[PDB]
DNA sequence: GCCAACGTTGGC
DNA sequence: GCCAACGTTGGC
């Protein structure tokens, strides 16, 4: 389950109080049953939750411990759009096999195992 | 514990 | 085929 980034112009904009979802909020005098965010606050690049860890080694992102961009990528968590697996690419045992990175979402790709199947 | 809100589905 | 409603997760 992804969480809003809290840093995009969408995230930092206040609730309009006039859209369909704001109108449902108790704070704006609604029943509070829809439980959805303001329609003007839809995060552009949602992030993995703080507690996300690699399926294989059980650790979180360690990309700050490495300098090079390839090394950093391998120590970062990547979530597969297809199999939903969150893993460090360096924790995978597929040599040359490359996935397909999604640039619209952070830590998002179609993993090397799925691209090969597909 | 409070509260915001993601992802999915049955009922229309 | 849509969407209100809900269970339940995530940040604080
Ligand atoms: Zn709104
Ligand atoms: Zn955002
Ligand atoms: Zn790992
Ligand atoms: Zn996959």
């Amino acid at each position: 389950r992804r969480t809003r980034c809290r840093r995009c112009r969408a995230c930092v904009r206040t609730e309009c109080g006039d859209c369909h979802f704001c109108r449902d909020m108790k704070k704006f005098g609604g029943p509070g049953r829809m439980k959805q965010s303001c329609l003007l606050r839809q995060c552009t690049a949602p992030v993995l939750p703080h507690t996300a860890v690699c399926l294989l080694c059980g650790e979180a992102g360690k990309e700050d411990t490495v300098e090079g961009e390839e090394e950093k990528f391998g120590l970062s968590l990547m979530e597969c759009t297809i199999c939903n697996e969150i893993v460090h690419p360096g924790c995978l045992k597929m040599g040359k096999a490359e996935g397909v990175i999604n640039a619209e979402i952070p830590n998002c790709w179609e993993c090397p195992r799925c691209t090969q199947e597909g």
